[PDB]
């Protein structure tokens, strides 16, 4: 939980270096006014005795009665300029870093591997690009402003005190070592407590996420009591840990102030006891300047905890940015491909496991040919179909599309040549038309969109919708039925005319007649495409050119409907 | 965007009223020290002339040389006590309100209607109970601390100035009207800009949510460019709007400080010009106290924007808490029910629509009877089955369970008597056993859990898992296959032995043989339960006692397999 993680933020402050320099200049101006405001008291005291005296004798008329009031205004304006220049330009830099960090994180998500999204929950990932960035940057920005403003102020004040009387200033200098030791001890405590508070807050988020995501299960199978108890315990821990940090700071700041004022007391005793020929105004200015030291130290003490509290978020932000991305070392970029797909001795095991999902799988697909896949509820049908789009990296075997290994193709170009209907249908919260035409096919004419819907036997329900093809499907298509959502997904794939079309159980939520209207229209456009089908209903794959039956990651049988039935094996048992 | 929303927070500060009073007492102590620190300068100046003078003549020996230094220490300790009492106890109250608000929001989610979760996205809801609460409460807490501390400090200082010389203090009093006008104008700007920044931030979250949730669609159908462009535009708007608010504050604070110092300049001119018989120390103390006014006003000016920035979140937090909950005015709470379910002239239309999903539906179910439902990809099969658990409220018709309308049953008791397998399988990120036994059936012996798994034809794959029944399924069961996940859900329902069992397409992701092993075990425990089945495979419902075919929300045919086939209607066409 070191604060060194903040050093990484500097890489994003390079383009804003010039603006940051201006902020320092403004803070310098503001800091310089603080000693000036103390010095004017010297002349004011002298003026009280003799207001007719002239402030400058070598102007050369302006008496203290008018000069001292005038200087007050000028110093105030000078301080105001520094305040605006420092606060405005520093915020420019801060907001720029927020924008850069957010954009970088979002782009990283678009390139991270599927496993990352698989392991982490959506609530985890969204919090990083909406709240963590703001909190981390805000804490750092406040710290920078205080350290620059209060550090300069202290430096200027000490320099002024040293100029007036270096001997007495030594007393104030001796407190600096004491303050440093106290700051060190407090920081050690803050970091430890910050670790604890961090883990507790994460548990709170986890209980909430598990509930806002599986509300239906909680309602139906009970568990409101179980879930409420978990959240209560989690929240209690976070509050207790957070209070523990407050108590430490509530004693930390007062102690340091006491040290300063104890030292100030000593200094005043010396001035009152061992008084020289110094004028009363000289002494008043010195004491006044010393009294302007406690304020900056208090502000620094307060930020000492804020920095230690934002480190946790920075660690997570700078972890996703360092996460490894999908391997895309290929260069080949063909405009179009014939559609021939060949797999040769392909064996895969999910990363972080020891089970061989698939082993020694070989099959050749040619344009205009239909390939069907059947299995036993987990034979690896969905795993093999997710290796062609290179969603998961394969190490053994060779997957070749149009004669070139899928690895040699640039990820974007390869995925452009393949259209896939995943088993889990997912629909954005937008119009039916916008969902049917997303990304590459975006902007397609309405006529083409409607044509694809007709093929998916979707136009009928889409037309009866309240606003036609412009109706909003709702969040994840909740406003639509399960089979209706599946048909919309089929339409999206049909619109993206690609040489290879993969469909993984695209008729699971459709009846026997609606599924027929889809297979009766897919066979008329199968001549210019290579079709891969993974289905459990042994009725839409009878006309497939080649049918592959898998059993525990191995292809046990090959052939067609007639040959497979004649063999009287796994296919014969499954068909019955 | 009024700040009046914060007034609602007061309802949660009632239990912490006592601690809040102590915080005020501490802040009073701290504020009282500020004028004291200025007054000591009067005696210090007098001491410079005559340190042998006694501070108290009526003690009665302690000279200024020792008394003045001693008082400095005592004031510092007094200030320290007030600081701890104010800062610690105020934080106690603040953290308590955070805990209360979070707990209330979580419990509200457990009672909100399904439509709410349906419309709002998970990212929206999770942000309210993790970040918005912290931000809103933190902003209010900082504001309260500053207004209490700086308001008191200003009051004490003005009282001291009035005591020393009321006539001159009038000059400082005249600036108060000017400051008030400036604060009013600035707040009007802040609120308007805060509205704009709020909407922009929401758009940023929305683009992120649509991406962290549909990453697979973005990868497969392109759209990385489309999505990145959207996020960039959204982030640009937020940054620009946020900067607009910074510039206003960067001019707001310096102007107010200039007003104060201009007034201070006038006061000093008067003292220097029209000097009476007042001692130099008296005048020095007065000027010193006046110079302690600019600091508090600056801090108040800074918080003037922070409050206006947290209002947006408070509006959302206090909106969910006001959202209407599910109607649960029933009182009946039976321990067990026979399982007879009767629907009489039930007609439903989803709230906010004009389409009649279902109309004039009547059917009677008895214990030990099997009821099957068939339809045409959206006839309303899933809508009718979600009215028995009272997920959606019905207005026309009567749904009676065991002779009592489902409305008269307490929601918890009614849902305890019904076991449902939804079409969308959802699994928590925990062990297989913990998912199979969740909520009411939690703590069941391992033997019972395994028995249920055997019935769902799940033990076979569960045993072959790395850690057996203790393996973690992963987030939403990603580590498990689709059919495997469905079988786990079936097991959960089987464990929760209930009089009524509803299954909506529980074999969509299963093959013809695995589905047979489930129907061969479900028929042996169907005598003591009432089963409702909504399936598209016309092979597991042939043995159903009554089969109901729906067509656009109306039951068109009734009977059994033989009678329905003889009729040669919708069932005959669908079966083929
Ligand atoms: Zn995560
Ligand atoms: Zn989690
Ligand atoms: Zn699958
Ligand atoms: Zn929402
Ligand atoms: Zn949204
Ligand atoms: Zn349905």
């Amino acid at each position: 939980s070191s604060l060194k993680i903040y050093f990484r933020l500097l890489g994003y402050v390079k383009p804003y270096i010039g603006m940051f320099l201006l902020s320092i200049v403004g803070f310098l101006i503001f800091a310089s006014t603080q000693p000036m405001l103390a010095g004017i008291l010297k002349y004011f005291v002298d003026g009280l005795s003799n207001p007719d005296a002239a402030l400058f004798p070598n102007l050369r008329d302006l008496h203290l009665v008018y000069a001292v009031p005038l200087l007050i205004i000028l110093i105030a304006a000078w301080q105001g300029l520094g305040s605006f220049l420092g606060n405005f330009f520093l915020a420019k830099v801060s907001l720029g870093l927020v924008h850069d960090l957010r954009v970088a994180l979002f782009n990283k998500l678009l390139v991270l591997p599927n496993r990352y999204f698989d392991t982490h929950s959506s609530g985890h990932l969204i919090s990083r690009i909406t709240f963590n960035v703001t909190m981390v940057t805000g804490a750092a920005t406040d710290a920078i402003k205080v350290v620059i403003r209060e550090g300069l102020t202290v430096v200027f004040l000490f320099l002024y005190l040293l100029w007036m009387n270096w001997k007495l200033t030594l007393v104030m200098l001796a407190i600096l070592p004491v303050i440093a030791v106290m700051v060190t001890t407090a920081s050690r405590k803050f970091r430890k407590q910050s670790k604890k508070i961090q883990v507790a807050m994460g548990d709170v988020t986890h209980v909430a996420s598990e509930t806002i995501q599986g509300y239906r299960v909680v309602r139906s199978f009970g568990g409101e009591a179980y879930e409420e108890k978990r959240f209560l315990d989690a929240s209690q821990s976070n509050t207790d840990k957070q209070l523990r940090m407050t108590k430490t700071g509530a004693v930390y700041t007062p102690m340091l102030q006491l040290v300063i004022y104890v030292a100030m007391a000593i200094l005043m005793f010396l001035v009152l006891w061992l008084r020289g020929d110094a004028s009363a105004g000289d002494l008043v200015a010195y004491i006044t300047a010393a009294g302007l030291l406690p304020k900056p130290i208090r502000q620094l003490s307060e930020v000492s905890s804020t920095v230690q509290r934002g480190v946790a978020g920075a660690e997570s932000i700078f972890e996703q940015l360092d996460e490894a991305a999908e391997e895309d070392q290929g260069t080949v970029e063909k405009e179009r491909v014939s559609g021939r797909l060949e797999v040769r001795n392909l064996s895969f095991r999910y990363p972080g496991t020891d089970k061989q999902v698939l082993d020694d799988i070989s099959f050749i697909a040619e344009p205009g040919q239909m390939i069907a896949l059947v299995g036993r509820s987990g034979s690896g049908k969905s795993t093999l179909a997710n290796l062609v789009p290179r969603f998961y990296q394969h190490n053994d075997g060779k997957i070749l599309l149009d004669g070139v290994e899928v690895e040699d193709y640039r990820l974007r170009n390869l995925r452009r040549h393949i259209a896939l209907v995943t088993q889990q249908v997912t629909l954005f919260n937008d119009s039916v038309a916008n969902n049917i035409a997303y990304g590459d096919l975006a902007g397609a004419p309405r006529e083409e969109i409607e044509r694809a819907a007709k093929a998916a036997n979707a136009k009928e329900f889409i037309d009866n919708l309240p606003q036609g093809f412009d109706t909003e499907v709702g969040e994840n298509g909740v406003l639509l039925s399960g089979g209706q959502r599946q048909r919309l997904a089929i339409a999206r794939a049909l619109l993206k005319d690609a040489p290879l079309l993969i469909l993984d159980e695209a008729t699971s939520a459709l009846d026997t007649e609606s599924e027929r209207h889809i297979q009766a229209a897919l066979d008329e456009v199968m001549k210019g495409r290579t079709t891969l089908v993974i289905a459990h209903r042994l009725s839409t794959i009878e006309k497939a050119d080649l049918i592959l039956v898998m059993d525990q990651g191995q292809i046990v049988e090959r052939g067609s409907h007639a040959e497979l039935l004649a063999q009287n094996g796994h296919y014969a048992r499954l068909h019955a």
